[PDB]
């Protein structure tokens, strides 16, 4: 059990489902294709952009047909088309110039009526706030040493995430949160090996999280295209 | 009027990303004040309203493309099932709310259809301040004036989802509409002044989504169970 | 490990400590003396009112000197004195007429300058809200069957608790919450047998709970005497 | 003025149940506006203020029982240690806030003494609405105007407790003062009207305690580590 892959990925797909547009999907930062496989249950026409040849090859081997793979960094990517749905989940925090990426999404890649599904780890998640109170993390939006090593350049909260989307020219249509998270991953991974927490308890955390977006594991902005000339 | 001038447009904004293609049923359409806004999104709207006077008034002021059904909910015979059903600021008046919601689930929602269920929120900031002030006993109380207006309940997210769930609906999304720190009587006064802008109101709508429990109205997006 | 006795009792004493007045203390509903023993670290002159002869006898055996024991129901209790500190923790929810008890506290028992420490289980605790979303409990302020069996007649939240204090003539001076609680007791009691959660993590829950009173395990009103004639 | 007329009295209300018997030190007492309120609770108050003009003004308008110390914090030589230390709306101006807090911990607090640390809150409702409106980039930003006024930080509970902790203080209680949904410029306008009562303001103070993160100002009660 990995909390991110086994718990968060499915709830993210749940969170997105009511907002999906008919048509195609673009997955930015598809890596090894773990999230793509869930998206394939919803879309037959998926385009995947990933900078790592190794990751993109693994995906290619594992996933079913109907994926267009684009091996590129986002700033160099030349896409053949515009997209009805764009997924950017746990990628923006790794980008040196996040406004410039969101701006490409707005200006170059969103179809008319298209939607961006923008999801990042939340600074203000309960578990993270507890770690801040414990002094393990200096403050909520801090980037820790491990985090920086893993490539994080920011730790978004709803305030700074909407700022950057807004700065990029996107229209933010909906703000929400995914999964009320009171334990840290290291704790989840241990507890999930036990029968202490049920699947219903997890579903409850998802359900309650919608009522306290600011306290969830990940925060979620639904965005639409704004006119920029 | 805060409710018609501020709340109605934000309710439509909140629904817009969830609307399904197809038709729409408005339950409790009254004089058509909300229907007019919905007409910007749908050419095929069916309206159910028990007051003949109200429904007559709407018919007078709305554009073509409306099927009007003059009936109590318990008596209503609808000719189709619906991709979108709106029940906004109605359920808190209903003596047996779960029974109405169960008709929606079992009879009126199309497969794939969505119910837009919106009710005034007991935990709204302005109401909580009124409770702290001793004006209202507690958040989910029904005041004498509200009871006189026909309220039988003051929903919060907990009680509203309970009733939807008991009816057999699948509650898909929970949210709030408008971060509300002032009472209607105060808004109606301040709205005559230039102390608050439209951008302020927009800001309250945006912030509201981040604190659903504190909003003016709470919103459950539901699907057929 | 019992979450209530091992985790909540000590945090309750922490929560109270900054507000304690010099002088004596009255503990209403002292039962077997589990909480009294912690209070004895702070006060040498404690008066304990308890309706159960069995419980009050157990306390008597176990606790150190400096306790005045009063075996009475609250409505019949004739106390010799007024008190600088009154503790009513997890008792008010068991009372058929809670305003009438709080009114005795205001009118008969609080000394001038005296403080009431009023603590009840919170309807809106995170764990409880999750159980509501799971459909195990109908709504936050519901009283479940097990709860009713244990003697609960109400499940307070900050709104209804301040209402009743106010109705009784008390002045509510401070509102807070004790312990950010995302798991149910049955889960705590299992997890506490493991090394999954540390003492620092628990302290973090206490610390964060103060910032979200409405979501804590127990809610806490600090009250002072109001004039009633 | 919202800050002097509403905020100051609620700050005293918030401190009152935590006050220790003994003496009190007010750091950054300026013209004595807050000191006058504290004088209702303490006969032995020591005031530290760097502006000679300000401190002269206070001396003119305050009652006996005040020791005035005209000094920068870094230079201040205090004759005693203090049972109560007040540092309200000062720390956000200090270039090295942890260094000031460390002097408080190590040199000025009496054993058993309490520090009343209060700063304007980045996550205040009114500020969050301003951020959603695009007026301020984000909650903890410092605006040009605020920077011109000397702010170097916009604290929230997370950053304020971080700095107190780094100084070696023991953070004993965390709270908020005043649930604030309107900006000062809006309060100052609405306060001229009769749209909001004193009971409304009291209600905002009461509700604020239940949502510290959303208050006008945040309040840490600290003790010596
Ligand atoms: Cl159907
Ligand atoms: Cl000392
Ligand atoms: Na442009
Ligand atoms: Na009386």
């Amino acid at each position: 059990y990995n909390f991110d892959f086994d718990v968060m990925h499915p709830f993210m797909v749940r969170a997105f489902t009511p907002f999906f547009r008919p048509g195609n999907l673009l997955e930015l930062g598809s890596f090894k294709g773990d999230f793509t496989s869930r998206l394939q249950e919803h879309f037959n026409d998926i385009t995947c952009v990933e900078a790592s040849e190794e990751a993109i090859s693994h995906a290619q081997g594992r996933l079913k047909d109907g994926i267009t793979y684009i091996h590129s960094r986002f700033e160099d990517a030349q896409l053949p088309r515009r997209y009805d749905n764009i997924v950017l989940t746990h990628v923006l925090e790794h980008i040196d110039d996040p406004v410039a990426l969101l701006k490409r999404i707005n200006d170059d890649w969103l179809a008319e009526g298209g939607r961006l599904f923008l999801v990042c780890p939340n600074a203000n998640a309960v578990s993270r706030q507890i770690a801040v109170k414990m002094g393990i993390i200096s403050h909520n939006s801090a980037v820790t040493e491990a985090e920086f090593a893993h490539g994080h350049r920011c730790t978004y909260a709803l305030d700074t995430l909407e700022r950057d989307a807004s700065r990029a020219g996107l229209q933010v249509t909906y703000r929400s949160g995914i999964f009320f998270k009171a334990l840290a991953n290291f704790q989840w991974d241990q507890i999930l090996q036990t029968d202490i927490l049920s699947k219903e308890y997890l579903d409850g955390c998802y359900q309650l999280g919608q009522q306290y977006p600011d306290l969830c594991a990940s925060i979620f902005l639904l965005c639409e295209k704004g006119i920029n000339q």
